[PDB]
């Protein structure tokens, strides 16, 4: 499924993801924006090996497994298949557990990069969140 931002914003403020770890909801909507365009079914291939799968782009070699990344550990202990699911249950779960470690939500090449000290209003303007 394709979300669109706001229905987004909603299902992720639902899911306890205003402030989990200290990062406020327009941090999750401004890393989903660009690490996948809002599709749960958005997957890329890394050079050595791994892929990232979802809304997330949750990378095989630690948190998910999907049969073919060398040394990889599973950490969230799910198939990575059940973070392209329309259902955002199981993804939210394992990025909840990612952002546990010491990197947080540094652990996103995206959020780094498009998020990390920005004004971020903009992705929830309009929401009514
Ligand atoms: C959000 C997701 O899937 N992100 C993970 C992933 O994702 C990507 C995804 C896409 C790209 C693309 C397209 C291009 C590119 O160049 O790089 C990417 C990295 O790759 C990173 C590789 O470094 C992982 O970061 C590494 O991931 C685990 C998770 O913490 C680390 O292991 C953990 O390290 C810390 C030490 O800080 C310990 O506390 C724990 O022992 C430990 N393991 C566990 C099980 O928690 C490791 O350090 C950390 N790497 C570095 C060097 O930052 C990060 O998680």
């Amino acid at each position: 499924k394709v979300y669109d931002r706001c229905e987004l914003a909603r299902a992720l403020k639902a899911s306890g993801m205003d402030g989990y770890a200290g990062n406020s909801l327009p941090n999750w909507v401004c890393l989903s924006k660009w690490e996948s365009s809002y599709n749960t079914q958005a997957t890329n291939r890394n050079t050595d090996g791994s892929t990232d799968y979802g809304i997330f782009q949750i990378n095989s070699r630690y948190w998910c497994d999907d049969g073919r990344t060398p040394g990889a550990k599973n950490v969230c202990g799910i198939r990575c298949s059940q973070l392209l699911t329309d259902d955002l249950t199981v993804a939210i779960r394992c990025a909840k557990r990612v952002v546990l470690d010491p990197n947080g939500i540094g652990a996103w090449v995206a959020w780094r990069l498009h998020c990390q000290n920005q004004d971020l209003r903009s992705y929830v303007a309009g929401c009514g969140v």
